């Protein structure tokens, strides 16, 4: 069912891209669909069809004008080759799926920016998509640290896209910080820290409304309590606590830099 | 059920405006909803609430920047006063409904132009909306020549909106000519001229694809056959033939002027 | 009795405006009285009379020269429409009552500034008015965080009015900081923290006398004790504690920025 | 046998390209052969091999310098993807075969222009190849209107190629007009109008000999008789008559514009 899940994910993202953007950007739907096909090819054997499809999507990125997507696609090409030589298949499909998500998200984000919708919608959209992708990659079997690295790459591509569309920098920082707080809350919820997740999401809501100062104050309070809890456990803690610590630190840094 | 139909029409148009344009254009949803309210007030008694709502909608049109919509709103204000004094209610609500449709169609057309969708979509959207409004006005009881006059006013407002959005003039002419051919086919279908309607719609299809020359040739052939049929009946013909003749003449003139 | 309370509140504020400013500012008494009428109309059914009265009051604000009041009145217009469509009535009247209080307080504050009364009087007047309005909104049923948001909107309008009257910026900051300390003390008193409220009011008294440094020292001491008490309860606390924490943080920031 | 027919068509066109042009134009023989393989791949399953081969041929067109062929190959690529996703196979191979014929005919026409052969040979060659392709596409199952659209695309590419080779514009118009009259005669012959086709081909013979005026006069006479026959049938006529009408109109327009 895994390859069916990858196909469904790619097709749903392409349909949403077409619905939001119409026929103005049909290329992005083709990129999403071919990257879904390359991913399922990698999951079902093969190593050369994946290379060819990734090169095709790289050519489309070259002609359309997507720069960050093109760079990410070259990186997917080289890595996917290396890990397919090494015999590991899940991680190559993981890189391809992250590439497809980057393409869909850049399409939808540029659509939202062109027709002037508020930044809350872009931020919530990207955060929810990242959480869904993280759930999928957890289902496949990729290790968590690689998951977070892929998600940060996707966020970087989306931020570059929003920069090219003229969105002011503080709004881009708000988008990224919202994504980081959502990811941190998602990680914290699995281990059974519900109150922590609610406080983090309250801080996120105060951030998306433009109340930066109350967001920073509530974020620093919840981070202080969390960090005391971390130092309680000494030289032992589940890895998701360790990753959430860095996610929360980066979120705080971004909010302070707004 | 008539007032319920007017309410449903206004709310559906407002919901579509919001879906296509999002939160970027909330004012237009309010204008559509208040114009629907003024129309249903006029249909259910009253003469002062309609005045107040139309004045409020005129104020919104003034602040947003809609020029043609504001002019049409002043015009419906004055006329609605006159006919409400004369005791005729259906035609005042007809003017108000035409105003609401003009506002909604202007919003959706500006949304389509902002995100760069093809002109076939705008043309087909506007033409189908005009046909639906014509069916509604036929249900209420307005005489047909007033129906066509209101529909042409709506088309004029939409063309002005598309002009302000930078759409090139030939595309505006294509939009209007497609609207006229659709209206003419709709009128011809009721009296039982199916083949004529199919040929008119074939010519319209060739027009929307950019094949102007084949569209003009096929339009002139079908017009010649139709006009011979009209001259067959001498000094007698159902009134819809007489209206469709002028619709077809204007459609041909617009196509030639592209 | 609720609509009677709203009527009494509006008439009392209008009478006080007339007593303080005389016949110099008659428009503001009319704005207060019509905003009270729109609020009681909203509380007693209706959705169009409220629209008309708010539009009339906006016209008065436009002609008189009130800028911040006009902006807030447009915002009241749009929101009142939205929530009246959604069927919620208390919050629309809450926005209208906040607008009436902003108009009355702007009038009285400009009167006080014109005849050169000390800033302690403006600060104490505004703070007590905000406390009375908060009690009223608690009686109606508005949730507390909406209460605080409306009160901050009122404070923003009052600060803009005082800025247009030439009052120096540090006095405006003193007014706002006194208002926040009064609101925080009011919130803390309900939950049974008397000593905290007395110390906050002592710090406020030292602030209004011009002793900024002793006010900041005593405020930081009481804030440190309060915040230790907050962190004692971990991930649980009555919601008014959470709101008072942000109120105190903003009050301290404003005092430091004087 | 259909895939064998496509292979035979492609190889025969490639051999003719090589015989006419020698080793000077070897790239075009390879492009024709690869488009033959891509078409037969599409007819025998597959969707990714067709993608790859069309991209390879696009690269060849990029390096050689064929511009219009490159544009048509990009269009072929995008459409072939869409219709292969929709599951329709005959039309994608039809687009590929049209592309191969455009490439081969471009090569042969440039060869004829380089060694200075008269324009009658180019016109007759192109017209006969178009008739053969239309016969093949009729054998496959493509609808006739798509057949005519593909044939016009082939003619447009050929005209662009001849323009790039410095052939004067009136000779290009002669080529296209001869092609349209040949196509109209071919369509008319199936319905069983032998006299009409004979007179059209007499007009074509007079046109290719440089006698433009007698060509236009005889063409207008046969067109007048044909159009009277069309108007005889009213609102009913086989589709081939309708297509021939537009073909004849375009031929007359081109001859008049010489
Ligand atoms: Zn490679
Ligand atoms: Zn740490
Ligand atoms: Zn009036
Ligand atoms: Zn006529
Ligand atoms: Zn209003
Ligand atoms: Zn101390
Ligand atoms: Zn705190
Ligand atoms: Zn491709
Ligand atoms: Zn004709």
């Amino acid at each position: 069912t895994v390859v069916e899940e990858v196909r469904r994910f790619a097709e749903e993202l392409a349909e949403e891209v077409l619905r939001v953007g119409g026929e103005a950007m049909r290329p992005y739907a083709e990129m999403v669909r071919h990257l879904g096909e390359a991913a399922v090819a990698a999951l079902e054997g093969r190593a050369e069809e994946a290379d060819r499809l990734v090169r095709d999507v790289l050519e489309m990125a070259r002609e359309v004008g997507a720069e960050g997507l093109a760079r990410l696609l070259e990186r997917v090409h080289r890595e996917a080759r290396e890990l397919l030589r090494e015999g590991r298949r899940e991680e190559a499909a993981a890189l391809v799926l992250a590439a497809a998500l980057a393409a869909g998200a850049v399409a939808v984000a540029e659509a939202y920016v062109r027709l002037g919708q508020p930044i809350r919608l872009i931020a919530e959209y990207v955060a929810e998509r990242l959480v869904e992708l993280a759930e999928l990659l957890r289902r496949l079997g990729v290790p968590l640290r690689r998951i977070i690295r892929l998600l940060e790459e996707v966020l970087r591509v989306v931020a570059e896209a929003l920069r090219r569309a003229g969105v002011p920098e503080p709004e881009i920082r708000k988008v990224e910080a919202a994504a980081y707080i959502r990811l941190a809350a998602y990680l914290l919820r699995q281990l059974g820290y519900e109150a922590l997740a609610k406080r983090l999401l309250e801080a996120r809501e105060l951030l998306l409304e433009g109340r930066v100062e109350e967001a920073a104050h509530l974020l620093e309070d919840v981070y202080a309590l969390f960090h005391r809890e971390i130092e309680r456990l000494g030289f032992e803690a589940p890895e998701e606590l360790r990753v959430a610590d860095l996610l929360l630190a980066r979120a705080i840094a971004l909010i302070k830099a707004i």
